[PDB]
RNA sequence: AAAAUUU
RNA sequence: AAUUU
C-alpha cells in the first residue's frame, strides 16, 4: 500500500559546511594511528541512505495486536496530562536549537523575546484553526563519526533527519511534552527502558534472568525503524495519546499535529527546493522516542503472544528490545523466534539481523551495549555494562577546527568507568593529555576531572576501582578494536598508566587521589582503597 | 532535529 | 557537555 517516501530528485543539501580532518591530530595521534579509518557521514552519502529507506509497506494486524492495543489504552486512561504554557515550552527548547525560518532563533525563544512569542502564538492558532494542511519540513543528513568497517560496507550512509520549523517544535511541546513525561511509564511499566540507569538496566536484566526456571533471552532491532512506521501506526499512536485525560484544547492540537506533521508531508532541502514526500515517522519530532518506543512495544508484545513466548519480560528503548523468556527447549525456542520475526514482519517491523535465542547473558547486545562480568576486590562476581569500543575510540579521534574530542573521552570514561577499555585506555590517555596541557583544574562540559573518583563511586560503586579478571569476550574485543584502530595494545597502556599514575601521585592533592584510585590496577603492590566522603 | 540517561 | 535510541 503506502510507499515510505517519494523523491523529486532534488539533492539533500548540506546545512552548513561539514569539516575535514587535518594532517595532524595532536590530541589523538598518541591514542591511535589509523586516522584514515575515522570518518564522518556526509550529505554526499544521503542519496544512498534514501534508496535504502524508500520502500513499500504492507501491514497486517491480528487478534494479538488488537488485544495488546486494547490493554494499552486501559493503561493510558489512568494518565491525566496538561497543556504547557507557551512560555514553559519555549524554556524547554535547547540552547542551540536550529533557528526559525521567520528570523529568530533559540536565544530569543528561551529569553521569551516578543517577536518569537507572537509568531509562536500565531502558529498555535493555525494548529487549532486548521487540521489538514500539511506542515512543511526540512530534511538534512546527520553527521555521526564512525570507524570504517570493510566487513559491513566501507562507510555507512548518513541517517536522515526530518523536522519542522522551530515555531512548530515549541507548539509540539505545548501539546505533548507532559504526555511524553507520563504516558510511556504508565503504559509499559518496568518495561519502559529509558527510565533506568545503566546500573538498573543491569540489575533488571539480572532479576529477570534469575526469576526464570530456565531462562532464554534474545534481542531484536528493526531495520530503518522510522521508515517502517505506517500512517496507520501513527494514527494509532494519536488514538493512544487521546485515550488520556486531556484539555480539549490539546486534543485538537494533537489531532491537528498528527494529521499535518506526524503521518507525513513535504520535505525541503536546505537550499529551499521541494525534496520529496514522507509517509512514515519523521526523526526530528517531539513524538519520535515516545512513538517509537510505544509502537515498538505494541508490535513486540503482540509478536510475543503470536510466537508463544512464555513468561516474557521485556525492556524497550525505541526500536531496540530484549525479551527474557522461559526456555521451551532449544528446538522450540528456535521455532518461536522465527514466528516472532514473521509476526513482527507482518506488523511492518522486520529486523536487520534475524534474532537468535541465547542462554548466556553476555551474548545479548542491545542499544549497542551488553552485560559482562568480572571479579571485584573480595573475589565476588560483578556484572556491568560495556560495549565494543570501536566507535568510542573512533570518536575519540575526531579532531577538527570546530570540534574537540576531549569531552567525548570524558563522557565515555564516566559512562563506562568499570570497563577494561575505559580504565586502561581512555583514562590513561585523558589524564596523560591534561597533565601535559596542565589543565586538570578546568571544568569540561560542567564536570571537573579531579572529581572523577567521587563521580565514579557515586555512580558505579567502589568496586569499579578494583575489578579484575575480565571476560574472554571482552578481552578479545578490546584487543581486536585496538589493532583495528592502530592503537597500542594493552601491555603498552599498562606502562603509560603506571607513569601517569606516579606523576599524578607525586603532584599531590585531588590529583594524587585520582592517581591512586583510578590507576590502582596499574601497580604491582595494590592499595587499600576506602570509600570517598563525597558521594 | 527530537527524547531519555549520565553530569 | 557525554552517551544512546
Ligand atoms: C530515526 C529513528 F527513528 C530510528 O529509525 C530509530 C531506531 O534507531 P536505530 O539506531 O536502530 O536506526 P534505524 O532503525 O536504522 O533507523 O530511532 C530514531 N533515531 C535514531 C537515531 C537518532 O540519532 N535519532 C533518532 O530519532
Ligand atoms: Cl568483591
Ligand atoms: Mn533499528
Ligand atoms: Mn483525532
Ligand atoms: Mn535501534
Amino acid at each position: 500500500s503506502s510507499m515510505s517516501y517519494s523523491w523529486t530528485g532534488a539533492l539533500i543539501t548540506p546545512c552548513g559546511p561539514e569539516e575535514e580532518k587535518l594532517p595532524i591530530n595532536p590530541l589523538s595521534n598518541s591514542l591511535l594511528r589509523y586516522h584514515n579509518k575515522v570518518y564522518c557521514t556526509t550529505s554526499k552519502s544521503a542519496s544512498q541512505r534514501a534508496k535504502k529507506v524508500t520502500f513499500d509497506r504492507t501491514q497486517v494486524l491480528d487478534a494479538h495486536y488488537d488485544s495488546v492495543l486494547k490493554d494499552i489504552k486501559l493503561a493510558a486512561s489512568k494518565v491525566s496530562a496538561r497543556l504547557l504554557t507557551l512560555q514553559q515550552a519555549c524554556q524547554l527548547t535547547p540552547p542551540h536549537s536550529a533557528r526559525s525560518k521567520y528570523g529568530f532563533g533559540a536565544k530569543e525563544v528561551r529569553s521569551l523575546s516578543g517577536r518569537a512569542v507572537n509568531h509562536i502564538k500565531s502558529v498555535w492558532k493555525d494548529l487549532l484553526e486548521d487540521p489538514q494542511t500539511p506542515i512543511p519540513t526540512t530534511i538534512m543528513a546527520k553527521n555521526e563519526v564512525f570507524c570504517v568497517d570493510p566487513a559491513k560496507g566501507g562507510k555507512k550512509p548518513a541517517r536522515l533527519i526530518v523536522y519542522p520549523d522551530l515555531g512548530v517544535r515549541v507548539c509540539e511541546k505545548m501539546a505533548l511534552y507532559d504526555i511524553t513525561q507520563k504516558l510511556p511509564q504508565a503504559v509499559m511499566g518496568a518495561s519502559y527502558g529509558f527510565q533506568y540507569s545503566p546500573a538498573q538496566r543491569v540489575e533488571y536484566l539480572l532479576k529477570a534472568w534469575a526469576e526464570k526456571k530456565d531462562p532464554m533471552g534474545f534481542s531484536y532491532d528493526t531495520r530503518h525503524f522510522d521508515s517502517t512506521v505506517t500512517e496507520r501506526d501513527i494514527r494509532t499512536e494519536e488514538s493512544i495519546y487521546q485515550a488520556c485525560s486531556l484539555p480539549e484544547e490539546a486534543r485538537t492540537a494533537i489531532h491537528s499535529l498528527t494529521e499535518r506533521l506526524y503521518v507525513g508531508g513535504p520535505m525541503f532541502n536546505s537550499k529551499g527546493q521541494t525534496c520529496g514526500y514522507r509517509r512514515c515517522r519523521a526523526s526530528g519530532v517531539l513524538t519520535t522516542s515516545m512513538g517509537n518506543t510505544i509502537t515498538c512495544y505494541v508490535k513486540a508484545l503482540a509478536a510475543c503472544k503470536a510466537a508463544g513466548i512464555v513468561a516474557p519480560t521485556m525492556l524497550v528503548c525505541g526500536d531496540d528490545l530484549i525479551v527474557i523468556s522461559e526456555s521451551q527447549g532449544t528446538e522450540e525456542d528456535e521455532r518461536n523466534l522465527r514466528a516472532f520475526t514473521e509476526a513482527m514482519t507482518r506488523y511492518s517491523a522486520p529486523p536487520g539481523d534475524p534474532p537468535r535465542p541465547e542462554y548466556d547473558l553476555e551474548l545479548i547486545t542491545s542499544c549497542s551495549s551488553n552485560v559482562s562480568v568480572a571479579l571485584g576486590p573480595r573475589g565476588r562476581r560483578r556484572y556491568y555494562l560495556t560495549r565494543d569500543p570501536t566507535t568510542p575510540l573512533a570518536r575519540a579521534a575526531w579532531e577538527t577546527v570546530r570540534h574537540s574530542p576531549i569531552n567525548s573521552w570524558l563522557g565515555n570514561i564516566i559512562q563506562y568507568a568499570p570497563t577494561i577499555w575505559v580504565r586502561m585506555v581512555l583514562m590513561t590517555h585523558f589524564f596523560s593529555i591534561l597533565m601535559v596541557q596542565d589543565t586538570l583544574d578546568q571544568n569540561l562540559g560542567g564536570v571537573n576531572p579531579l572529581d572523577l573518583p567521587a563521580i565514579i563511586e557515586r555512580l558505579h560503586g567502589l568496586d569499579a576501582f578494583s575489578m579484575h579478571t575480565y571476560s574472554h569476550h571482552e578481552l578479545t574485543r578490546v584487543a581486536s578494536a585496538l589493532r583495528k584502530l592502530g592503537a597500542p595494545p594493552l601491555r603498552v597502556w599498562k606502562s603509560r598508566a603506571r607513569a601517569v599514575r606516579a606523576s599524578l601521585i607525586s603532584r599531590g592533592g585531588k590529583a594524587a587521589v585520582c592517581g591512586r584510585y583510578l590507576f590502582n590496577w596499574a601497580v604491582k603492590t595494590k592499595l587499600k582503597l576506602t570509600p570517598l566522603p563525597e558521594a
